């Protein structure tokens, strides 16, 4: 009934849920060829300090930086990184975390969907910006969230103070939830990879699944049960290691 | 926190979720020395047309018949049944359908729990009412739901034209929910018998788990997702087989 608006996405002050039939694409400057789903923009409800979107790059195409610090995270095909002198072939769920301004080029070796965070950097005073980071989700043993064996925790980049964020998943076996509601002034960026369940976000449970985007503002209230006989893994982005002033 | 006015209890035109901290022991004529939890009668809401309730059995009480059909199940300790020419135990999950004014007498062999239900018996003119039946949960090895080997039901009553309605139950494994959400004319009683889970009633989303009735009023969108490492079950209630006019 999509034609008549049903739909499952939303949008509140200090939260949206985001699905794939209301995505709309547009393009970017540095990602010619490729088509841009713009998700997450800074003038989302009160407001966020980022971007998330994915690239949907046709084969052959070529996308370079940008002004900003950028996470490109594989979600399928093949795309080759190239930065200084050395570049590498990512697959599935192989990642990049790109210094802002680094020189670079990414190339769709075959049809890709990439999903991909830019922010600026807040430089601190006596700390030098972390350099070019590679990794892969599965190689990465997390760890159980908070004691939680059914709730394995990744984070993908380096826990560090030089670091201005941090992108991890969440995997959730069938049944597996948060362990309470959470509220803190990090405000989230996500996208489900795998699974489907209930997340809640302030007064509201909504039904999600593999494919969907959340916005989830500072503070804002949320929580999540995973449904089905497959895990739930969801991609998730977050501001850390900076004075809120 | 239950002091200040918290609670998962919630009451509605259509529909009622009840929590065992909210619970008011009463008595009944037929149930001496027993206290008496009518959880559902035909004043809630927009009305019931049947009557739930548990009984929370000294060791030592009776109780005796009332003019309406009772069905009373064990969730704690053992009840001898007096009918007929013959008495038995029951525990836990064993269950006793005895037609309307048929003589018995329930004895608490320990402190015993016991959820009934009852209602009076509308009778088909070619129809001959229904007598004495005995059952145990577990002794039923149910049906996949809609072909489903996560979501069990198990009829607990015959299924025949002769009853006044049927008491069932469905059993969810960690991830397993209901395939659609269900509306029908049909009133229910609920009882958590086991685990926990999300209860959408109407447009709302509640946090249940064992303990918890739930009333759903005629035409209820209902639907439940399992969670928690262990499996849900739920003592169901449901008029059947009358024409509704």
């Amino acid at each position: 009934m999509k034609h008549l608006g049903q739909t499952r996405s939303a949008l509140h002050g200090s939260h949206a849920v985001i699905t794939p039939e209301t995505f709309v694409r547009t393009a970017l400057a540095e990602w010619p060829g490729s088509a841009i789903v713009l998700h997450i923009a800074p003038v989302v409800g009160l407001g966020a300090r980022f971007v998330q979107f994915t690239a949907e790059m046709p084969a052959g195409a070529q996308a370079t930086e940008s002004v900003y610090q950028r996470f490109a995270f594989v979600l399928s095909g093949e795309v080759d990184v190239a930065v200084g002198g050395e570049t590498r072939t990512l697959r599935e769920y192989d990642y990049v975390y790109l210094p802002a301004g680094e020189k670079h080029m990414l190339t769709a070796k075959t049809d890709a969907r990439v999903s991909v965070f830019e922010k600026p950097y807040q430089t601190v005073e006596g700390v030098q910006a972390p350099g070019v980071y590679w990794g892969n989700e599965r190689e990465n043993p997390g760890y159980p969230f908070e004691g939680d064996d059914h709730l394995i925790a990744r984070k993908l980049l380096p826990d560090e103070p030089a670091f201005d964020f941090m992108v991890s998943t969440m995997s959730f076996a069938p049944g597996a939830s948060l362990p309470y509601a959470e509220v803190h002034y990090m405000e989230h960026g996500l996208l489900m990879l795998e699974g489907e369940g209930l997340y809640k976000l302030e007064e509201n449970y909504y039904p999600v699944t593999a494919g969907d985007i959340i916005w989830m503002g500072a503070h804002c209230p949320q929580w999540y049960g995973a449904l089905g006989r497959n895990w739930s893994k969801y991609l998730l982005y977050k501001d850390m290691n900076r004075h809120p002033l």
